[PDB]
């Protein structure tokens, strides 16, 4: 981390998770590195097609115990949802509701 905020000091690296006994699509990798001034919109397209989802498939962010609307960044919620050093740490599953 301490060499990609060399080169990427305006950058927000951020760690990726599946919530508890999730069920999403496939996964990529566990890492995004995305500039602090992307929105959650933007955000949201990276991680879909690396959760093997599409066309109508169900899911919702988790970060830091907190689902916040599409109007805000991955900068900003660099300072909001970090945990520990410097990446921060995002989640999630494939429903939000009264179920399993």
């Amino acid at each position: 981390g301490e060499k990609i905020r060399k080169k990427y000091p305006d950058r927000v690296p951020v760690i990726v998770e599946k919530a508890p006994k999730a069920r999403i699509g496939d996964l990529d990798k566990k890492k995004y590195l995305v500039p602090s001034d992307l929105t959650v919109g933007q955000f949201y397209f990276l991680i879909r097609k690396r959760i093997h989802l599409r066309a109508e498939d169900a899911l919702f962010f988790f970060v830091n115990n907190v689902i916040p609307p599409t109007s805000a960044t991955m900068g900003q919620l660099y300072q909001e949802h970090h945990e520990e050093d410097f990446f921060l740490y995002i989640a999630y599953s494939d429903e939000s509701v009264y179920g399993l």
